[PDB]
This record gives structure tokens, sequence and C-alpha cells, in this order.
């Protein structure tokens, strides 16, 4: 598992249960092409979202549906979404965990970086 | 002032200096338009972005060169940018403030509405 | 002021108004013994804690109420109260800024140290 | 496993290993009292605190000893510690886990509460 991300809610204190996150990788043209998506688990977490294969080098954005999530929870977003963008593999695979903190009007987001 | 950017180190404990702000909002094609852009003073806050008479409602995006930033202290970056992706409601007399808190490999960021 | 204090509310994008703040410091028997304190303003900062005279080096520790403000606003909270424990020390020039962020379920707190 | 703490390291992009973690419960005459301790593991986690017989109802303080932890890795640490405060099993037993995010100069905490 190359890509994973984990999602929790600060408001409720719980994970983030069944958050649309959609994975985009840049072109050669400088456009966002999709590359993957789920939603997130029970426990907060999306795994299965690639390969080992179809993940290569390049500039992803991971976007974090948190608009849907706020409004099913009858909050008033901020944020339409999370885009967290980052290179990848660009000194050869790795395995990545991007995480985040959800709040009406902030989030937090880290990495976790393997070899 | 209807939209102020401040922007801090974690790893320094002071404000984020010279670090550039772009300002983007979402047109009819669904596509990002520039809207306002600037650099952080030495108390790491940008100010003059836009006017009251520019700043409708709308979707807006306000992307931070937070690898520019890194690079530039010799440190290594995980992330491309950090940022905030809000919609921008009129609801009476609102001014809105973006703080980002930057680490190499994680990020937070809030908004301030204030009256 | 060499000492000043923050407090954002997450939930609702604002300022977190009247909001008591506790500053103790580490006494020669290991206990915290209380040095400042107030509430935070409508701006949701805390100004004139201390003055440079009685702002020594040593070990200190900022205590705020979320569980109050939390249960003011009617909101479940997690957490007695959100905070920093820090050594202040004397290089050069310095003011500290201590910033915090609050959830329900969650905090962030950061300091800035300004020349 | 009614008690977990897990912590990453937002400079690095990586759990922060070998932390340690002490658990105090505040007594009768308002001391903290010592409850459990232990070491993050190699994935940040720190699992077996306590069990379910042993994690009564009161007030507790999760202490991360953040400042060994960066002066290991020979950054300069602002924090002593972080000091998460919270009240457990009021309403009956739960299962929590304490995360915490840790930068020189920040730290940010969320937990998950499960019934
Ligand atoms: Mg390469
Ligand atoms: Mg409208
Ligand atoms: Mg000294
Ligand atoms: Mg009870």
């Amino acid at each position: 598992c190359p890509l994973m991300v984990k999602v929790l809610d600060a408001v409720r204190g719980s994970p983030a249960i069944n958050v649309a996150v959609h994975v985009f990788r840049k072109a050669a043209d400088d456009t966002w092409e999709p590359f993957a998506s789920g939603k997130t688990s029970e426990s907060g977490e999306l795994h299965g979202l690639t390969t080992e294969e179809e993940f290569v080098e390049g500039i992803y954005k991971v976007e974090i549906d948190t608009k849907s999530y706020w409004k099913a929870l009858g909050i008033s977003p901020f944020h339409e979404h999370a885009e967290v963008v980052f290179t990848a593999n660009d000194s050869g695979p790795r395995r990545y965990t991007i995480a985040a903190l959800l709040s009406p009007y902030s989030y937090s987001t880290t990495a976790v970086v393997t070899n």
C-alpha cells in the first residue's frame, strides 16, 4: 500500500467516516489528471487507493471532500475541500501516509514517509 | 482590509518572512483565476491583497509557496504549497484572516472571520 | 509586552472571547507557581500579562481554560484545558506570542518568538 | 486497549519513535498521581499502557517528553513536554486514542473516543 489517507474529525472526536478523497497527478500540460479515489472507512482510513505499479513519480494532489462531510453533519463548513499537494517518489519508491484533522474553519495535515 | 494572510514557521518559532502568497477565485468555467498576490512581510503578514469593492462572494483558494520558503532555509520540504480553499459569504461585516502554521512535513491553516 | 496569548475558535472561525488564561512558572521545588493571568479580549488576545522586569528566564506553563469556553457555548469539550509548557531563554530581544487554536476534541498551540 | 497514544514528527515526516509518555490521574488531594507510562514504538504508537480494570473514571494527564525527543535529534525544543488533560469514563467506559503531532515550537493533539 504505497499511498494511505487517514482523516479525523476534531469536533466529534472521531474518525471522519465515508469522506470522499480524490487523488490527481500533474500531467505534462500542467493540468490535474485523475489518478485514484475512494472513501474513508469506519476507522477514517482509506487503503487500496493505488498499487506500486501505478504509483509513479510525479506531483500529486490529494483532495478531501470536507464540504460534504460537514454538510451531512449539519455544520457550516468554511473549506470547500482540503488540497494536499506534494512530489512523490522523486528519489525512488516510498510509502506515504497523508493524515488530516478536520474542523469547520481549520485543518491540519501531515505526511509520514517511509522507505 | 477584507483579506489578510499570516504565515508562521513551527521549526524556528518565527514569522515566515518573504513567502509568496497567491489568491485565486473560482471562475464560471470551474477554473482558478488569479485574484491577488503578494509576499509576507517581516511580521509574516500580508496586508492589502484586495479591496472591499473587488472582494465579492465566491470560492477562493489561498496558495502559500511553502516549498520555496523551506528551500531558502536549507530544509527539505514535503509539500509544494500550503493552502485554504473556502467560500466567502457576506453575512454582515466580515474580515477574513487566513493563518497558516508551517513545518517541513505538515501544515495547519485556519480562518478567523471577524466583524 | 514580553508575553502575549491569542486564542482562536476553529468551530466558529472566530477569536475565542473571555477565555481564562493562567500562566505558571516552575519553582525551585518543581511545583508550578502562579505567575500571571487574565481573560482574552473581543479580539481573542490577552495583553499586559507581565512586564520585562518580572519575566525572567525559566520554565513557564500557559493554561487556557478551554473547558469553560466550550461549556458556555453549549458544545461538549474533551480537554480540561489547552496548554503550552516551555523554556524562556534570553537570546537577544525576545517577545513571546503563544497562540492556541481550539476545537472540542483537539487543540494546536504554537509559539512565535520575535525580535 | 482502553488508552492508546500515537505521536508523529512534523519535521522529519515520521512516527516519533521511543518518545516517553507519562500518564497521571488526579488524586483526591488535587495532586497528580502516577498511573501508567511507556515509550512509543517504531510506528509512533504506545499500546498496553493500561487495562480496563485499572482505567477508572477520573481526570488524566498525558505528558509526552518532547524535550528529550528534540534534544536527541539535535533540534532546539521550545516545549518541555506536551500536557494533554481530560476527564475519562465519566459516562461509562470508553476507548481513547490521544494523537499528537510535534514540531519544535508547536504541537497539535486530538482525541478519538469510541464506545
Ligand atoms: Mg526523479
Ligand atoms: Mg450570497
Ligand atoms: Mg540563561
Ligand atoms: Mg461519573
